[PDB]
Formats: structure tokens, C-alpha cells, sequence
């Protein structure tokens, strides 16, 4: 049990430098104010973008393996402060202590992955059709990387973008969610510590302005997306946010990494391991109070399994501990705020109007009118009606029955989102069909592991309204750089004159 | 010498099936009407998009090597009709006979390249951190591929997109420039011939509606870009077109391959091979009457070379034959239309107001008031002023002097476009600096080969206002498919209960 001021002190955060009376930093745990903060003006945001661009001009000529060493040092700083940073994630995002720790560990893991990439950043050498010419494809730092992040992963989304961007020779301007500024301040402070350690061993190499933190409301978010000095913006959030950002990027022909909403489903086929299913369903649907973008929200269960499987899931649901995420034993912490609670209860009301039968979903009183805890809900639906197609960012699992596998695929694919997906089956034919071109239409398509089944090494992102961006693994790093095709003529041969007078 | 009706007959085009009184197909050679055509209504366009989507649903499960066989057959059909199709390109786009032939040969070359890709389409198998799990990245046909193309490469741009899209399991809906419909009709007719040959050896495999041709004005172009059944649109044209298309794509969170304008420059450094430079400059600047998107428009010449080099370029310029592109000896055919001529003369007027000294640029009378031939212009400019930053799609080469190499790079990079670029030097240090992160900012960056130096095997496209899309070589094919990250759990191990009641 570390108090809030102990956390700040252990992170070496001096709140006096960030205090103000513009932005209230609230804890979902009890609704209490953690601190009140100053915010950037639009002009402040522009100035920070100018400084990040100057930083980029220096950083882009630093050898990438040297750039990776800063990221390696940053990984070690995060390791040293993992417990306190994780606790801050719990206080501000409301997730249980182990998920706070787990989210910081994701930051650390991507640092080490990016260190590996810092010795790669592979283009190609390519055969040329021209005699005495050589051809290659090279990759180059692109410029300032804007990062717009959501409340629910307040540190790992930024780390995923910044580790890659720094290794790729970019500076970063970060505008975190106005709901989670304190975790962002902490990350920024820990980065400054990394830069100080790196400056000891690499004097003059890293620009002090490499990472920028912009705190505030829509006005500074709009400065960032409209800035002609920011050639790529990674934007994580709602579908509506992504549409608006993409419109601004398009107007100035800039690049987007769009990581928008999910509405993730699982098909449970007749041969599924039910002992495995009941656990995988429960944990993916109720984890983080249904506030992961990969949260399981749709369950498509074969008719032969309903009578066996559903009472087991209901039994697990009822035994899940909802409570303050600081307590040992808690599995489900609070929803982030009232708007989230209201949208949940509205979704459930819609579900009932649409023929659904709701279990769970009621509010859990913890003694605070401005803290919103709920029992996870599981809703038997006669079809995948309008409410099921909405992403309600809350623990609601809609259950639909299917008979024919092709029909289950169609139902699975019929929502407008396309982030993650899973099939539980032991039949290799169904598993492969689900992963095939006519199967799941999502960016993440898993077999016998739930919809949060993803790791550093894989490209992370989705299709359809999820926006098409990819982060983290595979060659996602290319989105932080610009491709060049180079043809080099080392021949002394002159082109044919074609009757043109070239003689001296 | 093949007459127009001979060309149609040899291509097996029955004009009676395409004739109408909506769209006039005009030849830039003499301004004459070649034919008057029917056009698609918005509803026609929607119906064709529906048919292409149905075609996609069938084609996406055809093995890619089988899909490549259709493209191989298409390549052979193009070989058989190369002379006549090339002649049609000359009549409609106005380029000289060898460039008409050369453009069709690009279609043929990309077919064979796509045949190779049809046995690849590589994703990854990737280590997983989870015991008893396997992870991989797979690629899948994405859906209908919209293709919007420009007048000046009326057949190769479509071929570049369609060869890859077909091999990648996509259908194609093509809306060619309203300025070059007849070349598009020919390509579509030749594709139908390929489908008939393929149907003999592969009965029932390829959907008849795999390729669609949409002829008409903005109204059908806007149906295509707004269609929710078209997940990717490849758009080749002006910067303004690309901005408008990208806005529509963004609103529905769809993917763009944007191939917009260039404003391509060459740095000539003190050690350059001047015999080589004078030829490379002349051919890249005046070729196709300055109507390539890679046309050389800006020359940044070291002061020590000006007195030697510029009279040699002027001498070559004056000897260039401007005339009807059907004539042997012609190097420079006509501008496409009056609007192009007027914009050229306006640019030259602006250049003079901005201190420039113009040579060439006057109209060449060929006896037709509606045919626009010009002498290529070369303009000595005191600086890279406002007119030089505009892309004027005409043969105007602006010449700026430089002293310091870093300053030349800044001037080279100061325009808003970013397609292709070149440095002519024998100094390896300058050549590498130009290709480095702080060098040319373009998508194509060449050494001792001009700004049209590109080939099938390289990714083709640019940065900045050029829009960021890539076509043809390297892994450009990924833009026609959707990535999936697959994690497969084949372990029998249950997750920890975490105190949740899972027992039966
Ligand atoms: N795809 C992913 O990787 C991923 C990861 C985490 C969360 N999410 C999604 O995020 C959502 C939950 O996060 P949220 O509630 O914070 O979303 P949100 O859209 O309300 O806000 C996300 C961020 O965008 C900013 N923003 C909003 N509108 C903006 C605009 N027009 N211009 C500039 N900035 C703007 C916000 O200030 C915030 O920083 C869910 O839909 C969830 O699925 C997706
Ligand atoms: N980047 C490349 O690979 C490449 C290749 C060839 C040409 N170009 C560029 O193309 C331009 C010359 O071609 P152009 O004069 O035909 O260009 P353009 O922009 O006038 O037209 C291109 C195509 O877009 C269509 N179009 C225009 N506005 C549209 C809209 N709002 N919605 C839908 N469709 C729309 C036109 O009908 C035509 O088919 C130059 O700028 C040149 O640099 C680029």
C-alpha cells in the first residue's frame, strides 16, 4: 500500500511543476480528485511541435543502433520504477494491480524489441534491369510522430509508438487522454531520466526535446493533427475520433496509424474444449471491466453446447469479485466515469427492448456516488440486433446461438468493427476456415485463445471501422519511416542521341 | 501506318457497342473527334461495383498461383496486340510511337512480375512467447479495388494496379480519365479475351465480372470513391484530386493508394559527367512533352558548370523535333489540350515576372487550332520562386544555380511535391549524402540516372504532396490485401482460476 504522494515521490515527479487550475485529474476508484493541473495553450502546443521538429533534424542522423541504446536505457528505467508506475495506472485507469504491472511490462518488452529493430530497419537490395546500375530500397526517419492515446491503456500505447519512433529516428509529440494525464507525466519524467543517463555515456547525441508531452483538451489535440510539421499521427480511440483525425490528415496528405474501436467476437464450435472455453470467455469478457479494445463482447455458440456451457459461464460470472482494484481478490474494478456507466445501462435497456435476457449488469455500491462499479453482464440475444453492433465500452457479453458454421462466420463478420476475433474448436478444418480468406475479417484472428490474445512480436490492429493501422510487431515499424527507391548508375555509357545534337 | 478503324478491328473492338452521344473521345494530335461514346450513370456504376464485389467473393478463394495464370495469359494477349494498343496510346495520349509501345510493354512486364508474386504473397511465421502456441501473419484478398487513373499513362497505371490486385484475389473497378476512354475500352476488351482463353483451361474458375470499366465524368468517379464495397482505391492524378479522394476515403475509413503530382529536380554537382548530364537532362525534361509525372522540371546546377553545361542543353533543346508523334523523327508530341497549353503559357509569364529568362516555349503551328504543340522551355531563374514550386504539367525546365551542397539539398527539398529526384556526380560522398536521411526527401532518389529512372521491381510513388502511395515492386502488393495476425493455442493447459469458480 503506497499512497499517492509516495508514488509521485518514488517516480521523482514534482507536482508543483505541473499543478494548475485547468485540468482535474480524477481517480475512477472513488471519484476523488488526485490533482489539478495546468494545460498547454494552442501556442504552447505549436512551440513544442517546433522543438520536436528541431529534435528530429538532429536525431535522424544518429545511427539507429545508437538510437536503440537510448531505448534500452529507457527500458531499464521502466524496470526500476515498474511497481510505482503500475500503481499509478491502477489509480488513474482503474485496472487491478496485476494489470497495472502487466501494462508497464508491455512498455518494457517493446523497448527490448525495439532495441533489436535498431540493428535492422531492413529495406532491400533489388536486381535492376539496367546494365551497370544497382537498385535498392532504403528507409528513412520521417519526422515528428504525433501520438494520440486513449484512457484505458494510458502508458503502453504511447510506449508502443515511442519505442519504435525513437529507434526509427523520429521525435514524438504525445497528447494523452485528458482522462489520464498523471500516467503521461510519469512516463515523460521517466523518459527524461533515461535521457540524463544516456547523456552521460553519449554526450551531445540525443536532443533534449526528443519527446514532448502536450496536456489539454480538444484545442491542442487539433493543433497536433493539423500541424504541417507532423507527417504521421498514431491515433488510438473511438471510431468517431479516428474519422475526424483521418479527415484532417487527408487534407494535408499526411499519414495516419488509426487504432480505433473493436467489437470482438468468439465462435464456439461443437468440438471445443469447454473447460478451456468457460475460462477464456470469462477472462476476456470481464477483464479490465470490459474496457479493453480487444474485450470479448460477442459470443456465437453452437446450439448443441448452450445448455452445457452457458450455466458454467453464468456461474463463473457470479463468482467474479467486483471491487476496489487495490484489494487483493478484486478481478473487476470500476468503469472510468459516469458517461461510461450511463452508456452501459442504456445498452442493456436497448438489449431488453430487442428481445434480450440480461443477467448481471447492476451497479455495485462502494460508497461513492461518482465512482461506477458494475457486475459484468451476459445477455442472451435472439439475434445480433442493433445494440450488439454498437461498441459499448463496458462488460456486456451478447450471446447468439448458431447452427451452421458458414452462418456463424457471417454473424461474426456482420458488425462494422474488425479488431480481434477467435474460434474455439478442436476441428482443424473449422480452425483453418476461420483463419482463411473467407473466414474472420479481423486484424487479429485466433484459435483457442481469446480476443486479447496478442503479443509484442505480432502486428497489432484491425480492419473495417477499426481503421487499418498496425502497431508493435512484424514490420509495423515501416509506418514510422519513409520508403525511398534508389537507382544508381555507375556505368560510363551514354544514352543514344535519338538524332538530338549533343556533340560539342 | 494503321488507320483508326484498323486499330479497332485488330483489337477486336466493336465500337457500335460503346458509341453514344455523351462523351467525346478527342485526339491531341489534331484535335479531331475519334469517336463519341456512351457513359455510365451513377446507378450503372453502382451495379458494376455490386457485380465486382460478387466476383471478389468467388475470386478470393481461388489459389493465388491459379489467379496468376490468368494474369500470365493476359500478358500474352497484350504481347499479341502490342503494336495496335501502343498506336492507340499514341492517338489518345499523344506520345510518340516508341513510348506508346514502351507503355504497353510496362503492362506486359508487370504481368510477368505478378505471376511471380502469385507464388509468394509472403507473410511471416513468428515466434510466440506462449508455450504450446504458434503465431503467424497471413495476408488475404481485401475486396473490390477501385482504380482512378490519369490521361498521360492511360494503360500502364491500370495494369500496375490490376495485375497485382487480380493476383492478390481482388476484383477491379476502373474509372479511367475521361480524356482517354478508348485506350481503357481496349484494355477491357483485351482482358475479356484473356478471360475467354483462361475459361478454356480453367472452366468455372474466374468470375466473368472480375474486371469492371466505368466510363464517365465526376459523378461516377464519386460513386466509386464513396462506395462502402470498395475497401481500397488507387488514385493517380493531381494533388487536388488526391486530397478530395482521401477525404472521402477517410470518412468511411477506407484505404488509399495516392499517386499524385511531382515536381522533380536534379542536382548537378561539380564532378558530374557532363556528356551524360546533357543527355539525361534533355530526355527527362522534354520526353512526353513534359507530361510524365516523373518529368524533370527543376535543375540545380553548380556555379562552376553553368557556362559549360547550359549552352549544351540549349543546343540539344533547339535540335529536338517537335511534331506529330506518328512521324519518324518526332521526339516531342503535343500537349493534351488547350487548358494545358494555357497553363504552360501562364507559368512562363509568371516566370518572367519573377526574374526568369525563358528560351523556347513557343507554340508550333501544325495547322489545327485545337491541337497544341510547343517547343520545350528552359528558364534561367534567379531563385526557386513561386512559379517553380507549382507543378506545371508541360515541358518547362527551371534552372537554379547553387554554390554549397547543403544549400542545393534545401532548394531541392523546398517544393511541396516529393515524387522522384536525382543527383549527377561522381563523388561518392555527395551521392550517398543525397540518398541519406538528410538528403533528397523524395520517394525515388537516383544517382546519375534521371527522374524517370524507375522499373517494375521497385516500389513506385512519392512523399509530401505526392501522397505516399506505392505501386508495382517490392512489397507494394500488400496494399491490395489485408493483414491478419493469427495466434493458435494447441495446448491442453487451462488458465489459472484466479479464484473464479470454474468447477462443474
Ligand atoms: N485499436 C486499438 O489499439 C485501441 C487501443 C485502446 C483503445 N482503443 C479504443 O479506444 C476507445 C476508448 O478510448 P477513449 O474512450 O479514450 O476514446 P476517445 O475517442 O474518446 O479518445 C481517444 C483520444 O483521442 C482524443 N481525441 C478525441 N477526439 C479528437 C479529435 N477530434 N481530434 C483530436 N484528438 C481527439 C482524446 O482526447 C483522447 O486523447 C474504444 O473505442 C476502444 O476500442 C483502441
Ligand atoms: N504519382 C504517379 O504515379 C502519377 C502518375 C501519372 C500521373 N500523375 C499525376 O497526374 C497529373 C496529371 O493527370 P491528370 O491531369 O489526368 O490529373 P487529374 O487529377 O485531373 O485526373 C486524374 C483522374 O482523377 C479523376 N478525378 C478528378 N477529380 C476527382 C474527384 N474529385 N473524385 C474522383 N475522381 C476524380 C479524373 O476523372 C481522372 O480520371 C499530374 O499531377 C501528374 O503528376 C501521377
Amino acid at each position: 500500500h503506497m499512497q499517492f504522494n509516495d508514488i509521485l515521490a518514488a517516480l521523482d515527479i514534482d507536482l508543483a511543476q505541473w499543478k494548475g487550475n485547468a485540468l482535474t485529474a480524477r481517480s475512477p476508484l472513488d471519484g476523488a480528485t488526485l490533482a489539478t493541473l495546468a494545460v498547454d495553450t494552442p501556442a504552447d502546443a505549436e512551440r513544442k511541435i517546433d522543438a520536436a521538429h528541431d529534435a528530429f533534424l538532429k536525431w535522424r542522423t544518429v545511427p539507429a543502433p545508437v538510437r536503440g541504446e537510448l531505448v534500452r536505457v529507457f527500458g531499464n528505467v521502466l524496470r526500476e520504477h515498474k511497481a510505482e508506475l503500475g500503481r499509478l495506472v491502477t489509480l488513474e485507469a482503474g485496472k487491478i494491480t496485476s494489470e497495472g504491472l502487466g501494462e508497464v511490462q508491455e512498455m518494457i518488452d517493446i523497448c527490448d524489441f525495439a532495441v533489436g529493430l535498431s540493428r535492422q530497419l531492413y529495406g532491400l537490395t533489388i536486381a535492376s534491369e539496367r546494365p551497370g546500375h544497382r537498385m535498392m530500397e532504403t528507409w528513412h526517419p520521417i519526422g515528428v510522430c504525433g501520438v494520440i492515446s486513449a484512457f484505458n491503456f494510458p502508458v503502453a500505447v504511447w510506449a508502443w509508438n515511442a519505442a519504435l519512433a525513437f529507434v526509427c529516428g523520429d521525435s514524438v509529440v504525445w497528447k494523452p487522454s485528458e482522462k489520464t494525464p498523471l500516467t503521461a507525466i510519469a512516463c515523460h519524467v521517466l523518459l527524461q531520466k533515461a535521457l540524463r543517463e544516456f547523456e552521460k555515456t553519449h554526450p551531445g547525441v540525443a536532443p533534449a526535446e526528443l519527446g514532448q508531452l502536450v496536456l489539454g483538451m480538444r484545442d491542442v489535440g487539433e493543433v497536433l493533427t493539423a500541424s504541417k510539421k507532423v507527417p504521421v499521427v498514431s491515433a488510438t480511440g473511438s471510431v468517431r475520433m479516428g474519422q475526424e483525425v483521418a479527415k484532417v490528415l487527408s487534407q494535408r496528405l499526411a499519414r495516419g496509424i488509426l487504432e480505433l474501436g473493436g467489437n470482438n467476437g468468439m465462435i464456439v464450435a461443437p468440438s471445443a474444449d469447454l473447460d478451456l472455453v468457460v475460462r477464456a470467455v470469462t477472462f476476456a469478457a470481464v477483464g479490465t471491466a470490459g474496457q479493453r479494445c480487444t474485450t470479448l463482447r460477442r459470443l456465437i455458440v453452437h446450439r448443441s453446447l448452450v445448455e452445457q456451457l452457458l450455466p458454467r459461464i453464468e456461474k463463473a460470472y457470479a463468482s467474479v469479485k467486483v471491487g476496489n482494484p487495490l484489494e487483493e481478490g478484486t478481478l473487476v474494478g470500476p468503469l472510468v466515469d459516469r458517461a461510461s456507466f450511463d452508456a452501459m445501462q442504456k445498452a442493456l435497456a436497448d438489449a431488453r427492448e430487442q428481445g434480450g435476457e440480461v443477467k448481471g449488469g447492476e451497479r455495485v455500491d462502494v460508497g461513492h456516488a461518482d465512482a461506477y462499479y458494475v457486475r459484468p453482464a451476459i445477455v442472451r440475444m435472439p439475434k445480433q440486433s442493433a445494440v450488439v453492433e454498437r461498441e459499448t465500452f463496458a462488460p456486456i457479453l451478447y450471446v447468439m446461438v448458431y447452427d451452421n458454421f458458414d452462418d456463424a462466420i457471417d454473424v461474426h463478420n456482420a458488425v462494422p468493427q474488425g479488431l480481434s476475433s477467435a474460434i474455439f474448436t478442436n476441428d482443424m478444418r473449422e480452425a483453418e476456415q476461420f483463419m482463411s480468406a473467407a473466414g474472420s475479417d479481423c486484424g487479429i484472428v485466433n484459435v483457442n485463445i481469446g480476443t486479447s490474445g496478442a503479443e509484442i512480436g505480432g502486428a497489432f490492429g484491425g480492419e473495417k471501422e477499426t481503421g487499418g493501422g498496425r502497431e508493435s510487431g512484424s514490420d509495423a515499424w515501416k509506418a514510422y519511416m519513409r520508403r525511398a527507391t534508389n537507382t544508381i548508375n555507375y556505368s560510363r555509357q551514354l544514352p543514344l542521341a535519338q538524332g538530338v545534337k549533343f556533340d560539342v
